[PDB]
């Protein structure tokens, strides 16, 4: 799970 890393893509 990308816990606290949703912005990963937004980059």
């Amino acid at each position: 799970h990308x816990e606290g890393x949703f912005t990963s893509d937004f980059x």
